[PDB]
């Protein structure tokens, strides 16, 4: 008997993902349903290159299996970080953007909302 749902909202994907110190987070949201890790790679890739790239992404997806739009990024420090906020708003495929710099912990507490939801209204 090995526990999983209750016990640390953390996946065996997270946990590399959250693995990695000295890194700024970073949380996207509205990103296009067709998106994925590659599109991001280059996105950031510009001036802003991501640690270890489609290893350093993560998106979040619904405990069914559907998109969710929200996701997290991993950056080496803040001063790629820094330079991608200045994105914020930007346009991918024709697809507005969003950006705000994120830490593990928030990612954490932005994974267990969604997973299980029990709502998934907050009350």
């Amino acid at each position: 008997g090995s526990s999983g749902s209750s016990g640390g909202g953390t996946s065996n994907e997270v946990a590399q993902f959250l693995s990695k110190e000295n890194q700024v987070i970073v949380r996207m949201r509205g990103l296009p349903f067709t998106a994925t890790a590659e599109e991001v790679v280059a996105f950031f890739g510009q001036h802003c290159p991501i640690t270890g790239g489609k290893e350093g992404i993560l998106f979040v997806t619904y405990p069914d299996g559907r998109p969710t739009g929200d996701a997290f990024v991993l950056f080496a420090c803040e001063e790629y970080a820094q330079n991608a906020l200045r994105k914020h708003k930007d346009l991918l495929g024709k697809r507005y953007i969003e950006l705000f710099r994120s830490t593990a912990a928030e990612v954490q507490q932005v994974l267990n909302r969604f997973s299980s939801a029990s709502g998934p209204s907050s009350g």
